DNA sequence: ATTATGACGCT
DNA sequence: AGCGTCATA
């Protein structure tokens, strides 16, 4: 009763930029704005492959992954913008100098974790506390909340989309100003006031708009907000949880959209995270161990505690790229040639990471793949990463890889190489 | 022949 | 340390 935590102390956002690379390509061609748009990488193979989609353009099926020809065949008016190619591979810059305009626009705001180059959890937390006392217990206003959705409302005893959203608003607002609602359902709610005023900064200060989550966890803001996308934000409530995890598929939750929540669908044998609610926590730590059967029994009851972490920079600094079918590296040459690529990128971004963010990457990172070997990473290994060169950066690769050749001729390259990775790591302050 | 990333857990 | 998992544009 009086003993059972709750998972109510914290107010956590998560703000998603919509088609992030997408938008940035509008911002800079005006032509592509409010039109079918997606962003391809290459163009020789099957026209390249999308990886970004304008919200017009997923209205005819086009998606991620697919080729830019099939994404032609559903849209045939769909206009590309490819990524910047430079010394022979995918150029990531532009967007990854996008993603630090709002991620420092975010921090004037808050405490984030970059979690992606498009988004970033928020702890609101102490703004919401603080906001809740210049507010001096003064209602609030619809009209602080005109992009927030409150799922599960309304509800109970208009056909037009904006129109429900004010209704469940308004239903949400009524009770927390008859004082039916609890303390935390206060604090989400400024949370979301707080989440509309940083979205609207971000959105005047860069163009950029973003969908966000507000909750009391970082899985419920995730979830949050993916439910009503794009340009909108979404307040689960503690309360709101049996309702939306009675229906709700346990592989959209995130950390369980893989092998993971595969075996807790085959090994129960249930759909919605809601149905996890029955078991024990010890019976779930049998199945899948301390760690996750102790995640699991808290977060299907809308708990978990995983803190927001301070920290904006990436951890790692890493250049990669796929030789697929026939362009796998199959010569001495070929593979020092790409290395040097590799490295010399490389190089690029770490001497700029320097100069803005004052710290040094002490280990470099080399992987490569073999071709019809494993998935991913055939093998991975270390080296001393002491000096911004990328010449000395590529020979070290080179060397601690050279072995791998099981070719007799010391010119040729068998298997053929057909994945190379470079990553700086380990990261010092300087 | 999605590709190019990036964080974290296990042993 | 090296490998596997899960995720994002
Ligand atoms: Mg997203
Ligand atoms: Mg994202």
């Amino acid at each position: 009763g009086p003993h059972m935590a709750t998972g109510q102390d914290r107010v956590v956002a998560l703000v998603d930029m919509d088609c992030f690379f997408v938008q940035v390509e509008q911002r800079q061609n005006p032509h592509l704005r409010n039109k079918p748009c997606a962003v391809v990488q290459y163009k020789s193979w099957k026209g390249g492959g999308i990886i970004a989609v304008s919200y017009e353009a997923r209205a005819f099926g086009v998606t991620r992954s697919m080729w830019a020809d099939d994404a032609k065949k559903l849209c045939p008016d769909l206009l590309l913008a490819q990524v910047r190619e430079s010394r022979g591979k995918a150029n990531l810059t532009k967007y990854r100098e996008a993603s630090v305009e709002v991620m420092e626009i975010m921090s004037r705001f808050a405490v984030i974790e970059r979690a992606s180059i498009d988004e970033a959890y928020v702890d609101l937390t102490s703004a919401v506390q603080e906001r809740l006392q210049k507010l001096q217990g003064q209602p609030i206003s619809a009209d602080l909340l005109p992009s927030t959705y409150i799922e599960g409302l309304p509800q109970g005893p208009t056909v037009q989309k904006e129109g429900m959203r004010k209704q469940g608003l308004f239903q949400w607002l009524d009770s927390l100003q008859i004082d039916n609602l609890t303390s935390p359902d206060l604090q989400l709610t400024v949370g979301a006031v707080i989440v509309e005023e940083m979205r609207a900064a971000i959105e005047r200060e860069t163009g950029f708009q973003c969908s966000a989550g507000i909750s009391h966890n970082k899985v419920l803001a995730k979830l949050a907000c993916g439910l009503n996308k794009p340009n909108r934000q979404t307040l689960v409530s503690h309360g709101s949880v049996p309702q939306l995890f009675s229906q709700m598929p346990i592989r959209k939750i995130r950390s369980l959209g893989g092998k993971l929540g595969a075996s807790v669908i085959e090994i129960l044998g249930i759909e919605y995270m809601g149905e996890l609610t029955q078991f024990t926590e010890s019976q779930l730590q049998s199945h899948f161990g301390e760690k996750n059967g102790s995640w699991l029994y808290a977060m299907c009851r809308g708990i978990e505690h995983d803190p927001v972490k301070p920290r904006q920079l990436p951890k790692t600094i890493g250049c990669s790229k796929n030789f697929p079918g026939k362009t796998a590296l199959a010569t001495r040459e070929q593979v020092q040639w790409w290395l040097l690529q590799l490295a010399q990128e490389l190089e690029e971004r770490l001497t700029k990471d320097r100069n803005d963010n004052d710290r040094v990457a002490t280990q470099l990172v080399v992987s490569i793949r073999v071709q019809g070997d494993k998935r991913l990473s055939s093998l991975r290994r270390c080296c001393a990463l002491t000096r911004y060169d990328a010449h000395k950066m590529s020979h070290d690769a080179f060397t601690v890889i050279k072995n791998c050749n099981t070719s007799g001729i010391q010119t040729e390259w068998s298997p053929p190489l057909t994945m190379l990775f470079l990553c700086a790591t380990k990261f010092s302050a300087s």
